[PDB]
């Protein structure tokens, strides 16, 4: 009864490399998702996602009380006042299934100069103990640079199907200032499920999340293999079947204010499933003081009326409006 919503698999592969007329074709399949649903899978990526999903496994399934609490963000704990952004965000068993390990640039340490400044939004990554999750942060830094590699690749594809120089985003997506961030989120099967973690929509459809567009200028997503998200489209909304070998790709709120809502960030929301699963996004946040002019796309001389936006401003208000909408995950 709910109609599948159309989710082309774009061979991404052009982007890495040199063949200008082959970046044009992908980029015209990243115009046309764009412009369609909001949503395409990356395939021919080049990431190993079978050990992304099994060492994140074997952090979640391995991780005690007593190791959350000393990593957990200060919605949690308030003796971590430092970590609005990076840490462990703790189930409450009875009431809320998801938790989720947040981390930050591995560049971002005591000595950078925007910890140095203690800029908001900027944090040093906190690490549960070496010893008890042996390679799991070299795992996880090297896992950030992987995706930060695919998402520049895919930004090139944006900038090309906006009519750009292929770099037109991704200069400004760098390894010393990203605002990028890795979500490790663990969604389990529990029996009886706590309906207190379970919201019920206009339409009755049972979700885990509720309705949202992103705050990223895209979100780069690997999820296992268990259907879960539905887009909002004119015809309602519609299921986006899952892909466990590909990367799920949407423009966030950044690109449409940047484009003048020519590619729009889709609303998009989590049904409920009792199933065991992973939702690992890495949202492509550029650097803080990055402030690009807004342009209009549809129009002859490509100018809009929109006013610049500094990326740092916009991530700030943007993850707090997220969970005062939504809800503190
Ligand atoms: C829809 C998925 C990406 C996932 N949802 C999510 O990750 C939701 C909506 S995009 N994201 C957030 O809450 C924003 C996390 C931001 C992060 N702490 C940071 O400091 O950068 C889910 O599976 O629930």
């Amino acid at each position: 009864s709910v109609s599948k919503a159309n989710v082309p698999k774009i061979d991404v592969s052009p982007l890495f490399g040199d063949d200008q007329a082959a970046k044009m074709r992908v980029a015209q399949q990243i115009d046309a998702a764009s412009r369609d649903t909001g949503f395409f899978y990356a395939v021919n990526h080049g990431i190993n996602v079978q050990r992304l999903s099994q060492k994140t496994k074997e952090f979640h399934m391995s991780i005690t009380p007593e190791e959350k609490w000393d990593l957990a963000i200060r919605a949690y704990n308030k003796e971590h006042q430092d970590q609005v952004r990076a840490g462990y965000y703790l189930s409450i068993p009875g009431k809320k299934a998801v938790e989720s390990f947040c981390y930050l640039n591995p560049n971002f340490t005591p000595d950078h100069p925007r910890i140095q400044a203690k800029t908001p939004t900027h944090e040093v990554n906190v690490w549960p103990d070496e010893t008890k999750h042996p390679g799991f942060q070299d795992f996880a830094e090297q896992y950030y640079w992987d995706v930060f590699g695919l998402s520049s690749a895919l930004l090139k594809g944006y900038a090309l199907a906006l009519g750009k120089e292929e770099n037109f985003f991704a200069r400004h997506f760098k390894p010393d200032d990203t605002l990028a961030s890795v979500v490790l989120i663990r969604y389990p099967y529990l029996d009886p499920y706590p309906e207190a973690a379970i919201k019920t929509a206009a339409d009755g459809t049972k979700l885990s999340f509720e309705w949202h567009e992103d705050v990223s200028l895209i979100t780069v997503l690997y999820q296992s293999n268990v259907q879960n998200l539905q887009v909002e489209t004119a015809a309602g909304y519609q299921d986006i079947e899952a892909d466990d070998t590909g990367y799920l790709i949407n423009c966030g709120s950044y690109m449409a204010h940047l484009t003048n809502n020519y590619y729009k960030a889709p609303i998009h929301r989590v049904k409920w499933v009792n199933a065991e699963r992973q939702s690992l996004p890495f949202f492509v946040n550029l650097g803080y003081d990055s402030v690009i002019d807004p342009f209009d796309p549809r129009e002859p001389n490509g100018k809009s009326d929109r006013e610049p936006l500094s990326y740092g401003d916009y991530l700030q208000n943007g993850l707090v409006s997220l969970i005062n909408k939504n809800g503190q995950t």
